[PDB]
């Protein structure tokens, strides 16, 4: 396979439904990508998160050049290798969790400085540094490094952050380019800023199309903004995003979310929702999300939910799991987050089903009224 | 097949190996089961438990009766639907577990009366409750209820507990007897007792072979006696019980304990060690166990054994599990323990396999010598 290939086949509306072709393998989109926080997708074997239908994980960069170390995962042969996950990889800049994990950081024009949650260790990231470390993982699409701008923010501060990411994005660019084993294997993706506003957001995907990258992220938006704000940037910040490349809503995850930013052309999405949703309980159906811990589903012998087809629903009730998940053993945890992940991945299928079959406008209608 | 059917194969010295039939399968032995806590081997799913060689898995009676009820899991189909497991599954009588982990236990003749370590509620178990608790939970191979005989213990108080374990054997045994169902599917076994005197393990012996049982275990053991003092207690012990049916060694399961034991008479074993040492980062290895925490191993490419065949040491590094562990990842303790029983489950065919062929002696001294 090539490089990097992103083909559309179908649309209808904003929505495409296509795929992107990388060395590692081909991801059908729009795609769900689960996230692998240190170096594994929590409670699953790699096999597994495969067999739900995943075609790509997320990698946090933040934790991995924390915990294991970025040049110690390159000593032992890269992440894939490491994980034992040979498909592609995307893997976040670090940026972000710095400014939300992170203790004592110092930003400015070159990078920031931080503080591990961990051993308190001082570090420096920058977009050179994040961008050789996503190289020493091995990642296959690597995320520019910028500022989340936080929510609420001012036009002016929005503005100075924006205005900077895209410096970043430049510096990001040319790291990336510089480095010819990752240029000619890996893919770059740039991060749209803005906040909530139009002409922040409009600078920005021009900055960004002006650098030119392989795809384009949404950034920014998985902020606490409420679905309607965040639809409501969407609606005017997509289409400013060039075409044919693919569009990343970064960090947003929730069902109703994915199908309504689907709608606004959205073609890539990541969230922790379904693997946290292993331990807290919460177990995603057709009919909604549910609680296995309520002591409604003590003796129920029904599946998490009547039309999935994961392994976890052949095989398990809601009472065996409810009992498990209560009694905190780790398999209720494997088998809660099989289930969501599954769950997920079918829910991508069936909107590029819809969308390559013209009918996702009334799949999105059906989909929201028995979901709510 | 049958409901219970013990045939010696091959003999040498006092070691056995052979075939127990029961209706839901074949049971290998000598033969070690995993162990599953509250209606789950820890951190595996019921698959890949029989992936690792398993033909029976024990369950704990204390803790089910507790956490999901005995009659709860009744009506939800038993023990085998409710986790999965369809093979055989040996459950212990909760009385042990009753004067451990529980609260203002309260014993007389008649039974045990104790407040849960979690809802502080009250419960009165008997030699009665608890075969119906088993027959309950769907148990095959029903193990007598008594009562442990703490360690050290002064020839009388150990004298007074065997002869009332005694009593409760019988009662036990009158109980399985009237419940047809369970006397017609299930097997019974009866637990001697007598602590580390010769004279008082014959009595229970005689005892126990008076009443009759389809398996005898050899209970009291599993106190930290030290192994020294616990062979020599079975050197005599074992050959007091029938010879033409299975010896049980309860609670012993490492892997010195499990050869020794063997060398002694014993064709079943259990243990927790296993799956525990999956958490704390101890793996089992031929050349001696490791604890994979040990900075050591954080960029040892090797699998955890340079041997073993499980899929663990197929797919991933000591460098990886280590970094699972350190990072409290539930991954860690899935491939821990899915290498640890596959491990225990090698060796057990490797005791299996010498004495089909006349050479366990030798086999144990090869063992000996290169795991310590
Ligand atoms: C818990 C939500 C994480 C979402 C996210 N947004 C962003 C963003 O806007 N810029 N860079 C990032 O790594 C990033 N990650
Ligand atoms: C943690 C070690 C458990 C071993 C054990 N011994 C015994 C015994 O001697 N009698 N009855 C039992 O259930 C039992 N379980
Ligand atoms: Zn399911
Ligand atoms: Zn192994």
């Amino acid at each position: 396979r090539p490089r990097f290939s992103f083909s559309i086949a179908a649309r209808e509306g904003k929505a495409r439904t296509g795929t992107i072709e990388m060395k590692r393998g081909v991801i059908r989109t729009p795609a769900f990508m689960p996230v692998g926080t240190a170096a594994t997708v929590k409670a699953l074997k790699p096999e597994t998160v495969r067999a739900t239908g995943a075609d790509i994980i997320l990698g946090n960069t933040y934790h991995l050049m924390l915990r294991p170390g970025a040049e110690r995962i390159a000593k032992l042969g890269g992440l894939h290798s490491f994980m034992g996950w040979d498909r592609p990889i995307l893997t976040d800049s670090g940026g972000y969790q710095v400014m939300s994990l992170s203790s004592l950081t110092k930003q400015s024009e070159e990078g920031v400085t931080f503080k591990s949650h961990l051993d308190g260790s001082r570090h420096m990231l920058s977009p050179e540094r994040s961008i050789e470390i996503q190289h020493l993982l091995g990642s296959d699409i690597v995320m520019a490094f910028d500022e989340c701008t936080p929510y609420p923010a001012t036009p002016s501060r929005a503005a100075s952050s924006m205005e900077r990411s895209m410096r970043w994005a430049k510096r990001s660019r040319d790291a990336f380019d510089s480095r010819k084993e990752q240029a000619e294997n890996a893919a770059l993706f740039g991060i749209q800023q803005g906040s909530v506003f139009e002409n922040l957001r409009q600078q920005s995907a021009d900055a960004l199309a002006e650098i030119g990258f392989d795809g384009y992220a949404v950034g920014g938006l998985a902020v606490g903004e409420g679905q309607d704000e965040m639809f409501r940037v969407l609606d005017f910040s997509v289409p400013m995003l060039p075409d044919d490349k693919p569009h990343y809503l970064m960090g947003v995850g929730k069902p109703d979310d994915i199908v309504g930013a689907v709608e606004r052309g959205i073609d890539m999405f990541d969230c922790v929702l379904p693997t946290r949703s292993g331990r807290n309980g919460q177990a995603f159906t057709w009919d909604g999300p549910i609680n296995i811990r309520n002591a409604r589903f003590s003796e129920d012998l029904k599946p998490l939910d009547s039309e999935c087809h994961c392994a976890v629903c052949q095989k398990w009730s809601r009472a065996y799991i409810h009992h498990l998940i209560r009694a905190g053993e780790i398999l209720g945890a494997m088998l809660m987050t099989e289930h969501n992940i599954a769950f997920y991945q079918q829910l991508m299928q069936k909107i590029r089903d819809s969308i390559s079959e013209g009918r996702f406008s009334q799949f999105a209608q059906d989909f929201r009224a028995r979901y709510f």
